[PDB]
């Protein structure tokens, strides 16, 4: 039996494919996690049925700590895989077994060309330049929770003004470091995606952190470790790192 | 309970401390991955009795498919975890389970600073540079096992002349590439180790691939799931970080 498989548009991962009459099916998308899903399906021999998360989200929990995006999904038995840039994180793993990583990653700092600010300390010591992040990501998350000095501090600017320094959506968040004096708190391979396609933006200093993307299955799935193993097998063989380029690669910026 | 810990003596992972008198039990090691140990067992609550693996090996097949060393310790239940560099990889997830990684790394090349030679490239077009990597590890089995043009030439050379290109154990490599002219493939975090304490040392191009280290454990242990929520925890905490700053950084070069 078919597999269904949960995901979320997100460039380049999943993105509707352009045509000039109304899509079906699994032949709406294309993008990494697209490319993924089939060489995995051509190891594992499964079929498979791509269906958008319904309420648009990754996964977090609500104040009841009920989960909602694809994370809920999984654990409701509604998918059999999640494949997305789902952050592997302490608070998800516990509630969904992933595997291992199939990109790497850390979150960084996206901003404007030309500037002195290096580091996330030199956001974190001064008020004219607002920073922010995705509301209720990981990243945002990863900030909450922080104990470090530097990333309190970001936290209480971030969270100041009820979080008028977030953003819904990584695209408002690029368009307000593109339109204001904004820094974006942001995933790295997201920043390395953008400032190939943006020529007046960069990334700001090193990774602040570092961790992974993974495929979510419910708790207890036996498709978890045979897909880490296809993973690893594609990784191996130069696969993975031929489909970043494939998906990454712009042309038009110095 | 009190787990039977597998390991390998390799720096700065595990080393003997020094003391003037002898020493016993854990109190022999000190290292990153006996720190590792105290973190994990303050979080999930187990003592824990280290032991050297007897062969002093990782863990490779044979020609007959039989295995060594912390692996065939792993599946032989003669220990409950293995903590060391130990590389996850696809042969090794067949036949043990491994905790996601607490250390993220590729393989790179380690030479002598101020040559022409910036890639994996350069020295597969080349012959009078040797160049290798250390005998049956996972660095060689990926150069074994590559269908990349570049790396199959590199391996046709590694491989050539009865493997004279190739070394026992790191420690060799580096002192190979001290005196001759030869450069070592090698795991990033190793070179990174090396590079603090060696000045005219560097690492040549950037990573070739993305593999991580885990704790290894039985095929169905129970820990291994527990060790990764505790891992992401450590991560996100930033312990993990400051774990490898203590045990990386050098006395500083000119
Ligand atoms: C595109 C966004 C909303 C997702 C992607 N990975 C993170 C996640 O899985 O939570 C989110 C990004 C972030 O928090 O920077
Ligand atoms: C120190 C060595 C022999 C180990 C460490 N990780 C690799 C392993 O787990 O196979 C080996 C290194 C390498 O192959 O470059
Ligand atoms: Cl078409
Ligand atoms: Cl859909
Ligand atoms: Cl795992
Ligand atoms: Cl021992
Ligand atoms: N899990
Ligand atoms: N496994």
């Amino acid at each position: 039996r078919t597999l269904i498989v949960t995901t979320i548009l997100e460039e380049p991962y999943v993105m509707y494919r352009k045509s000039d009459k109304p899509l079906y099916g699994n032949d709406r998308f294309e993008g990494y996690c697209l490319d993924l899903l089939k060489e995995l399906s051509n190891i594992l021999g499964f079929l498979y049925d791509v269906k958008l998360v319904p309420d648009g989200k990754y996964g977090a929990q609500n104040d009841k700590g009920e989960w909602n995006g694809m994370v809920k999904e999984l654990i409701d038995h509604r998918a059999d895989l999640a494949v997305a840039p789902l952050t592997i994180t302490y608070v998800r793993e516990k509630v969904i077994d992933f595997s291992k990583p199939f990109m790497t990653l850390g979150i960084s700092i996206l901003y404007r060309k030309g500037t002195p600010i290096d580091s996330a300390d030199d956001l974190a010591k001064q008020t004219k330049i607002e920073y922010g992040a995705v509301r209720d990501g990981s990243t945002m998350t990863f900030f909450k929770k922080s104990k470090i000095s530097t990333y309190e501090k970001m936290w209480a600017f971030m969270s100041s003004r009820q979080q008028s320094a977030l953003v819904k959506n990584s695209d408002e968040g690029i368009q307000r470091v593109l339109t204001t004096d904004y820094a974006l708190l942001m995933e790295s391979t997201s920043i390395e995606y953008v400032t190939q396609r943006n020529c007046n933006l960069t990334q700001i200093g090193g990774l602040i952190d570092s961790k992974g993307y993974g495929v979510g299955t419910p708790i207890g799935s036996p498709y978890r470790d045979k897909i880490t193993i296809a993973i690893l097998q594609l990784q191996e063989e130069g696969k993975l790192h031929m489909m970043k380029e494939k998906w990454w690669r712009g042309n038009g910026c110095p």
